[PDB]
């Protein structure tokens, strides 16, 4: 079962060296391609279990079985011999660009999949180009190269949440005996939207810069996938060429949807307008109750910004609801205003934008709660977060046969492949997958290693831990509770629960009973933990760790065997004792 | 090889009962005894491998193979009828007390240890005494229950750390767009050690009040093991008495050495007395460079301080130099000096301290670097970071017969047990154990199951995850990198690093490329994780988690199969690529 795979990686390889760490005319041969600066795959036939079986088989292809043996685009180009000829006479350099088509991997969207994708099948020879095109918001708002995370999504946000927290130091300070009068302390929006955009300014070129660095072909150019090989592309000024791929990846991600209301798309903005809003948002109302909503409606409450977030049915859907009551009712208790079961029927302007004296406008939210009572309040700034979408209405033409599923998501196997053999799709587009930043990037690397360079690795997308950056952070990796006991059974389910206080908190007079952690486990499985959760400080920091010992299988047993580190937040998980099964309280003392 | 257990465990239980969790009577005298607030190890046959066997061989003890069955202190009381009886006349209160012993167990020390192993023994009917005298440090400093670590150590440790980050988070918010200049904001002592001791004072009480809830006898008494069962206690009217103790755990700890040279004990100060001084120590000398030592550096500098630290040979002795060398780089580019190769002779007194203004005195330092030349300089405070050490009794102990090491240490078994079998040893006494706190609480904890619920867990003393609180905090699992490559050879070492910058130093204008984790790993063993390490923001919440993974054997690919949690300083650690041996570069930058 070996020469399926040869065939799969000597074809679609752009160079591949079939090598030993023990040849030393394979030395030879590498040394010489990395002075003419020629990238290439490595196969190591002496550290893999299938190695003499590889080596019988490349007979088909080369007609030899010794190493090294060196292939561009599915032929045999020669052994050590050949290859230095070839490089005394000069026509290797133009030997290994010999291609049918002008590129070995054209990657549709430089977002966080499709540049890590990009610069990885570089490294190992691919003729590749990054196209890259982001579409205005209906205000007119657009940004550099890097994708939804680095201008408009996981970047700012977490650089806004931190302008948030430094509000609490700035409390915390006068308690452990610091001399600064926090009540006469304001906050500048454009000073930290000025230091923000400048540090996603410096990203976009970095970017450029990666992929320059790399010999990857960036284009700014809209994309669209006409064949599958020819991609159609559309640059600043309308210009309408062709380029030949031989692998396509679609990593083109989502935007945010808007209600379809009278006045949604026309008065209201959503996050990727948020992150270089000009001047502050003010009196704000957040649509939605998705990480995105209440991460946005945290740091501009803590900016000392007037937020009601109006909720359809619950906060955090496909979250742990116990988690997520416990952020919303921290954020309540902390100044940010809630709507419960209402919706918007109808956005009406009542001021303009005054773009002359950095002042939002003022709008008329019409809306209603599910008992039929009305909602009616002025708000200068109304931001939808009511979910995402791809829209590859834009980017493949429907008869190209990539199979999309019902909500306009790529329908892929467990190698990202689509239902057209050339063609892969990453990223928030590629259905069923978790939306996350490292989950594009893993998945984007692993892929083109495994097109280029023979690696026959998959991505595995189960227990990614996440953390929301609400005031509170709220992190986890694995099953929510309500998942665990629908899978297994609650007599199967133990939990185990415990408040704590960061020490932090403590000359700080923060809350005794707020912070809380717990493990949620499998009695029939050695009390294997399904679900680690997390509400308190730096909560990304804590969980990230644990989602090793997950990954690993970690159990109960495991938790309490390791000693913990004090003093933090995260040692409370090495002595959880405390059983929901037992009502015992997980208050602290 | 199951008739050895039963025997040890029914012997030196306190109240304990013989179960199963499908026994309708079981539960009726688990029920009953829960009433009678009677407390009890449980152990239940039909959860256990070994379950039938058990049952045939408790006959010796009762002359039955029934469940239930209850013992107190080796003596058979009975099955469901003779308990329930017992209950309803009032005779059963009586019979769970009756004992050769004043106490099941006596704890000689109430701090981390002590404390933990006297609350686990008590839940499991154990009749418990707790003792803690605090002997005065030379300056007449004193302290509440609650251990070195409560007030003198972890608790007001970190408090102050804190207090001294927030010196960084006051220029940060500027750079985030808050309107304060951080040259117009000085910082008060007295109002910080006003609210850390506050918060002590409740931990102080919080402790006297779960041993008096959980029936523990708290004693505030200086205790002395006059024989393997008696305890021989000195309140503080000087009033002598003796109590008996069936098991005796010895959990006294440690307190500052001070260097033999003129003027350390008169003039300078440690750790006990730091955390409580009423006056800012000014420009102030740190003798060490353990954590302790540039802990206390690190904080004071960044509370407006003249700190120096006078370093004998290294900094941070007996953990991976690299990140020692990374450690003290940022405090030396943050305002804290060293004297390197470097010990003090002499401390001479200049003014003494001024109580009437709560300001320090001033004092000379004479002393020398390994070269020979000459180091003189004033200082306001002086404090001595350059050990700690065991107080015990050194002569007491050996008419007793617990053996002491050469350090003046309890040299234990792997089960804390002395060389007197029913006398116990835990925390920082305990000859060759890491001396944390949390080593203390689980040892204490999984003693006290073992001695009087029939537990069999011993602690894992291996791969203790530890934290330096330095300005830039320093987490480590496992091995150094130089104990790696002298244990497996450099051949079998492959080390994975990198360079990172927090995304909240990047608004904040903070350096890019200090900021270092590695991974020490061995080829041979599928590049197994012997030793994780972090110099960064949140060090402690950063290495923790992978604590619990090292413990269970992971390997690099365990690492790069997880998924990264962005935006993170952890995350790192899911994508390492860049090796040692290839002499690539550790920078990075988006
Ligand atoms: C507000 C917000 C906060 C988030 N916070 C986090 C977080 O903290 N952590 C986390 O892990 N994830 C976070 N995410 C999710 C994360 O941003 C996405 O999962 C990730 O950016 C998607 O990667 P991608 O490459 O699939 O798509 P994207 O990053 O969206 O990249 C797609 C790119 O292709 C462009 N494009 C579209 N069509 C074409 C075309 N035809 N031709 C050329 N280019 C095209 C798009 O405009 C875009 O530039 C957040 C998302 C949002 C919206
Ligand atoms: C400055 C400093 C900072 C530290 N920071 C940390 C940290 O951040 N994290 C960490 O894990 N560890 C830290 N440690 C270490 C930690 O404090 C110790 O490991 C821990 O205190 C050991 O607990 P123990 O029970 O062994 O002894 P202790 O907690 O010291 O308890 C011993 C107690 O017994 C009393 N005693 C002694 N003899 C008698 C007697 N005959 N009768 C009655 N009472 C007696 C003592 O007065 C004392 O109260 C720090 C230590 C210091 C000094
Ligand atoms: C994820 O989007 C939703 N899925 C649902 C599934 C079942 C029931 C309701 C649901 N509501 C939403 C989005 C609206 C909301 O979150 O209230
Ligand atoms: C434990 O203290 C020491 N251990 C050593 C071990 C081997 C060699 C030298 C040593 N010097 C010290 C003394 C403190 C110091 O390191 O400066
Ligand atoms: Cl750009
Ligand atoms: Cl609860
Ligand atoms: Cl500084
Ligand atoms: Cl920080
Ligand atoms: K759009
Ligand atoms: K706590
Ligand atoms: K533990
Ligand atoms: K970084």
């Amino acid at each position: 079962g070996t020469s399926q795979w040869l065939r799969k990686t000597v074809d679609s390889a752009a160079v591949i060296l079939f090598s030993k760490t023990t040849c030393p005319y394979c030395k030879k041969v590498k040394d010489v391609l990395a002075e003419a600066k020629i990238k290439h795959a490595t196969i190591e036939l002496d550290q893999l279990s299938n190695g003499s079986a590889i080596q019988k088989c490349l007979a088909s292809f080369s007609k030899i079985e010794t190493v090294p043996q060196m292939f561009v685009r599915g032929k045999f180009i020669g052994d050590s011999q050949t290859v230095l000829k070839y490089y005394s006479n000069d026509e290797l350099a133009g030997i290994v660009n010999e291609s049918k088509y002008d590129y070995d991997l054209i990657v549709i969207g430089g977002g966080s999949g499709g540049l890590a994708a990009g610069k990885e099948a570089a490294k190992y020879g691919a003729k590749t180009a990054v196209l890259d095109y982001v579409e205005p918001t209906p205000i007119g708002t657009t940004w550099g190269l890097g994708g939804t995370c680095v201008n408009v999504g996981c970047i700012p946000k977490k650089l806004m949440h931190q302008a948030g927290l430094l509000s609490h130091a700035l409390e915390d300070a006068e308690h452990f005996g610091w001399s600064l009068d926090r009540s006469k302390i304001s906050h500048n929006w454009s000073t930290m939207v000025e230091g923000v955009q400048s540090h996603i300014g410096s990203l976009n070129w970095g970017y450029k810069v990666a992929l320059r660095d790399n010999q990857v072909t960036y284009l700014n150019a809209k994309g669209r996938l006409i064949s599958p090989h020819e991609v159609q592309i559309t640059d600043k000024n309308q210009k309408v060429s062709t380029i030949t791929g031989n692998k396509i990846i679609l990593a083109t991600g989502e935007r945010p949807k808007y209600p379809e209301i009278p006045g949604a798309v026309e008065y209201g903005i959503t996050s990727d307008d948020l992150f270089s809003l000009p001047y502050f948002p003010g009196k704000t109302l957040v649509i939605g109750a998705s990480y995105v909503a209440l991460e946005c409606a945290g740091f501009l409450a803590s900016l000392g910004g007037d937020v009601t977030v109006m909720v359809r049915s619950i906060l955090l859907r496909g979250f742990d609801q116990q988690m997520a009551e416990k952020v919303g009712d921290y954020m309540e208790n902390h100044g940010v205003k809630f709507a419960k079961l209402c919706v918007p029927d109808e956005i009406k302007q009542l001021k303009v934008v005054d773009t002359e004296n950095n002042k939002p406008g003022l709008l008329l939210v019409k809306g209603h709660y599910t008992d039929g009572k009305k909602f009616e309040e002025e708000f200068e700034t109304v931001i939808f977060a009511v979910g995402r979408e791809p829209q590859l209405s834009k980017v493949l033409c429907e008869t190209v046969g990539v199979k999309l599923d019902k909500n306009g998501r790529v329908v892929c196997t467990d190698d990202e492949q689509t239902t057209v053999s050339n063609v892969y799709a990453i990223g928030d587009i590629n259905a069923g997958k978790p939306q996350l930043t490292p989950v594009a990037i893993q998945a984007g690397r692993y892929l083109a290693r495994r097109l280029f360079a023979g690696a026959t690795e998959l991505t595995d997308y189960s227990n990614v831990a996440t953390t929301v950056f609400t005031p509170l952070e709220y992190g986890a990796c694995g099953l929510s509770e309500e998942d665990a006991i629908e899978k297994y059974g609650d007599k199967d389910i133990e939990v185990y629960h415990s408040n704590f206080k960061p020490l932090e908190w403590t000359v700080a007079h923060r809350e005794d009973n707020v912070c809380y952690m717990k493990l949620v486990c499998r009695k029939s499985d050695n009390m294997r933990v399904l679900g680690l959760h997390v509400l308190g400080p730096n909560a990304g920091e804590i969980t990230q760790g644990y989602a090793v010992a997950i990954k690993m299988g970690a159990t109960k047993a495991d938790f309490d065997r390791t000693i913990g580190i004090h003093p933090t937040c995260s040692e409370t998980f090495t002595t959880l004792h405390v059983t929901k099964k037992s009502g015992v309280s997980p208050i602290v003392s």
